[PDB]
């Protein structure tokens, strides 16, 4: 089997991407944030505290003939941005792009933090990291990908995120029309439950490539590119008037600037992030200070190749017995 679904930016900055997902029978379509940095499939639901719902589409298990309570199971998750959610668990039929899993754990939110409530466009998350991070207790549950894997034509999914445009998530096949050149594969460590890999270095603009190992995760659920402070300082030093602002919470730059590109290494291959991908626009409406898309990871504990980096590539998440990541230009 295969699946193919279009993923759409939630706003003009590409802050996140939503993908329609069918849950239950008859189908209830919710728009979920596919997150390669977490492992829970959770939704706004008929159980979510009413004051915490503001425009999201909800899953109502009582209207699904295939829903079953997963008795006794609860979940609770906290993300890197400080957001959180928790609840109980149903199993139900879930389809993405024509690929169906029966018996998928659908984590029904009873509580969500303010950042979720305030984002009316995101109806929940679909985690695609390794199932070792799934938070369901007392019986940990599998991701949609892990449940689909054995049925897929190839045990892979691909992320092809757009810059200010829709893109695609494919399951079970690699669309050889979707990228240019060849795919460079690199090793993955699953020790922390993430798609963790080591970049071979970086360049700023037309500068020389610096060979240096940068361990980090491929995380579709993170907007920006978070890298070591040395690398980030080297990038923003090439932008007149850029500075790190403790008041704003990262590097800002004059909105009048033209940003240089950023290149990262994948083995001997190179992915180039155009400068415009690094512009996240005014820090507040009408400001002439703009927020940078490359930020320090110093306060995180891990480097994160988020959407700024991933949308410059066609990315293969190879879930074979020995997982690997692949990157191609596009």
């Amino acid at each position: 089997s295969t699946g193919s679904a279009t993923t759409t930016p939630i706003d003009s900055l590409d802050d996140a991407y939503i993908t329609p997902v069918q849950i239950g029978t008859p189908a209830q379509t919710l728009n979920l944030d596919f997150d390669t940095g977490s492992s829970d499939l959770w939704v706004f639901s008929s159980e979510t505290t009413a004051s915490e719902v503001d425009g999201q589409t909800i899953y109502t298990p009582s209207k699904s003939t295939t829903a079953k309570l997963l008795s006794g199971a609860t979940w609770s998750i906290s993300y890197g941005d400080g957001s959180s959610s928790s609840g109980d668990v149903y199993t139900d039929t879930v389809s993405v792009g024509g690929l169906t899993v029966t018996g998928q754990a659908v984590e029904s939110a009873k509580k969500v933090s303010s950042s979720f409530t305030e984002d009316s466009t995101i109806d929940g998350l679909l985690g695609l990291a390794f199932s070792t991070l799934n938070t369901v207790s007392p019986t940990q549950q599998k991701t949609f990908f892990d449940n689909a894997k054995a049925s897929l034509d190839s045990p892979v999914f691909t992320a092809d995120l757009g810059y200010h445009a829709p893109g695609t998530y494919n399951f079970g096949f690699i669309d050889t029309t979707a990228y240019t050149g060849s795919i460079t594969y690199t090793a993955v460590s699953t020790k922390q439950g993430f798609w963790e890999w080591t970049s071979t270095g970086y360049a700023v603009g037309s500068g020389t490539f610096k060979s240096t190992s940068i361990d980090g995760i491929a995380d579709t659920g993170t907007t920006l590119l978070y890298l070591p402070a040395t690398v980030v300082s080297a990038y923003w030093a090439q932008v007149s008037g850029a500075k790190s602002s403790s008041s704003v919470g990262g590097y800002v730059f004059p909105c009048s600037a033209t940003l240089p590109s950023f290149t990262f290494g994948v083995g001997s291959a190179r992915i180039v992030i155009p400068g415009d991908y690094i512009d996240f626009g005014p820090i507040s409406t009408g400001s002439s200070s703009c927020f940078g898309g490359i930020q320090s990871s110093a306060g995180i504990g891990i480097n994160i190749f988020g959407d700024v980096a991933l949308k410059a590539a066609f990315v293969v998440f190879n879930g074979a017995t020995t997982p690997t990541l692949g990157f191609a230009s596009k």
